Formats: C-alpha cells, structure tokens, sequence
C-alpha cells in the first residue's frame, strides 16, 4: 500500500456509483516516473452531518488494509487524503460479472456460470475468515480480472466511517434492498449470514443473465413480500438443485442459511458435472469480452502489479 500524493493521479471518467463514494477510471502516474498505470479511483462522498466532526492517513490506512490476500477479492494499492478521500485499486479490465452475463445471455457455458459462482463463495468464504462483513454483494461488484477469473469488490467502507448507510445523507437515500437479509432491511443488522442471503440474490442475477430482481415491485413493498414468505422464481436453466440453495440463502432464519465454506464446496462439485445442474436452452457465437482498457494507449501498463 502506498500513500499517494494528489499529483499522481488523474481522473479520466466517471464509471458509477456505490455506497458512499463515486467510482472514476483514472491514471496513475507513480511520482518522478513516466508510466500510465489505470486504476480505479472511488471518491467518498464528503460527509453532510452539522454535527459530523470537521476532521488522516493512518486511520483510513489500518482500516482499508485488510483482506489482501484472496485472488477472489480486490485490494486497495494506495489512498490519496486531502480536501478528499481518494481510494486507489487497480482496474478490472474486464468491467462487471453482471454486464457481462447481460450481454451474452444465451451465448454462455453452463462452466463458467458455475465456475464464477464457486469463485464468489471462495471471495466470501476469505472475507468471513477474515471477520469483515461486505454488506453490499451483488454482482455489480463482481469484477472481470480474465473469463476464468473474478473478484469481489467494494467493502469495509461502513466500518471506516462508522455510519450506517441510511445516516448517511449524502447517499440520497439508496440503500440495495431487493439484495438485502430481512434483518438488514428491518433492524440494519449486518452479519456474515445476511451476506449469504446477497450471495443467493447475486448467483439468481447470474443464472437470469442479469435480470433484475423482483422487478416492477417497488422497494417499500419488499419486507411485507419477504414476511409473507414470496422468493424470487426458479431461473429457467437452473435445475431445482441449484434453485434449492437460492431459497436456503433467503430463509428468515439466518442461522439456517448456508455457510460460505459449504457453498464452495457445493458449486465446486457442480461444476465438475455442469450440464447436470444448469442448462442453457435454445430459448436462451463465443462469448464477447467488453474492455474498460480499449480506450487506452497501448504503452500504459494493463495491471499495477507489473510496476515496479
Ligand atoms: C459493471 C458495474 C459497474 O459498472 N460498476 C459497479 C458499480 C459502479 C460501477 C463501477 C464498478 N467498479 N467499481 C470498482 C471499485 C469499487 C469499489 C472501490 O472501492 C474500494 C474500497 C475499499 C476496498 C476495495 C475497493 N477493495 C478492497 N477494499 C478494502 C474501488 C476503488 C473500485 C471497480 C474496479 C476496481 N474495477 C472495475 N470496475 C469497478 C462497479
Ligand atoms: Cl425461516
């Protein structure tokens, strides 16, 4: 990890939001060299509170300094505090799992489905190893290292700041309920067994080639659906196999959800056999692979890890 001076980097465009912060493609230029390096920036939004404190880097460093060591999950390689909070990762090349699926709907392997699903238990399974709850698992942030390689991202944020999402204001409001345990939703607790129930929610995106979940049902009405015993449907191509998993992730009792270590043990026995748990249908040409990188010049480097 390395503190940054403001200098280093640039932004070159927004790519999207999430809790508490924006997300920018940007470069950064290591101080006194030449090289282009993408990374990805997230920007804390700045804190609205009257009553909020007016006040560094040791702070905010011991905080994000966690969980470094997954291929399955992100780390940050630097952080940049001045009138901002900059947080600083390199850029997946391959953007999002969800738009991925989205656009190649039926034009993928029952494998990588399956294969993408063990790899998210197996960043899950670090994160609970590692004590830190995610909070926000949907696949928006699964990211695309290489087709045969995904990492989650965008965690420890509300335990830095020690703000619930709901209080902070400069959120407008949005929190990912239709991705949310009901004890999330209705007390604001937060467990790793609440990340299990997104889990499910995230495997269900993957396996509808990213629908969105109970759409057309508006967020206020998603606690009295839950309460009264409603799921989301069985995805066509999954058999009730894998659909069963699904609806033991969504149980309102969270003790009797799964555990990210059998759900790894789970979806790695699947997809050793794929076609006998998921079938891709011919209501459902290789799979295209879109680049966050195709914009750049050649000479930047593709990963911060080849700096030196
Ligand atoms: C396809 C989906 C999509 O377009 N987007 C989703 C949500 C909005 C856009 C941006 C895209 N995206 N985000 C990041 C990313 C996320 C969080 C983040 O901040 C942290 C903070 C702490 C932390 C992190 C990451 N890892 C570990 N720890 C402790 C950053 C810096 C960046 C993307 C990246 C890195 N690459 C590509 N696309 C990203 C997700
Ligand atoms: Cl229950």
């Amino acid at each position: 990890m390395r503190i940054l001076k403001e200098t280093e980097l640039r932004k070159v465009k927004v790519l999207g939001s999430g809790a508490f912060g924006t997300v920018y493609k940007g470069i950064w230029i290591p101080d006194g060299e030449n090289v282009k390096i993408p990374v990805a920036i997230k920007v804390l939004r700045e804190n609205t509170s009257p009553k909020a404190n007016k006040e560094d880097e040791a702070y905010v460093m011991a905080y994000v300094m966690a969980g470094v060591g997954s291929p399955y999950v992100s780390r940050l390689l630097g952080i940049c505090l001045t009138s901002t909070v900059q947080l600083v990762t390199q850029l997946m090349p391959y953007g999002c799992l969800l738009d991925h699926v989205r656009e190649n709907r039926g034009r993928l392997g029952s494998q990588d489905l399956l294969n993408w699903c063990m790899q998210i238990a197996k960043g899950m399974s670090y994160l609970e190893d590692v004590r830190l709850v995610h909070r926000d698992l949907a696949a928006r942030n699964v990211l695309v290292k290489s087709p045969n390689h995904v990492k989650i991202t965008d965690f420890g944020l509300a335990r830095l700041l020690d703000i619930d999402e709901t209080e902070y204001h400069a959120d407008g409001g949005k929190v990912p309920i239709k991705w949310m345990a009901l004890e999330s939703i209705l007390r604001r607790r937060f467990t790793h067994q609440s990340d299990v129930w997104s889990y499910g929610v995230t495997v269900w995106e993957l396996m509808t080639f990213g629908a969105k979940p109970y759409d057309g049902i508006p967020a206020r009405e998603i606690p009295d659906l839950l309460e009264k015993g409603e799921r989301l449907p069985q995805p066509p191509i999954c058999t009730i196999d894998v659909y069963m998993i699904m609806v033991k992730c969504w149980m309102i009792d969270s003790e009797c959800r799964p555990r990210f270590r059998e759900l790894v043990s789970e979806f790695s026995r699947m997809a050793r056999d794929p076609q006998r748990f998921v079938v891709i249908q011919n209501e459902d040409d290789s799979t295209f692979y879109r680049s966050l990188l195709e914009d750049d010049d050649m000479g930047d480097l593709v990963d911060a890890e080849e700096y030196l």
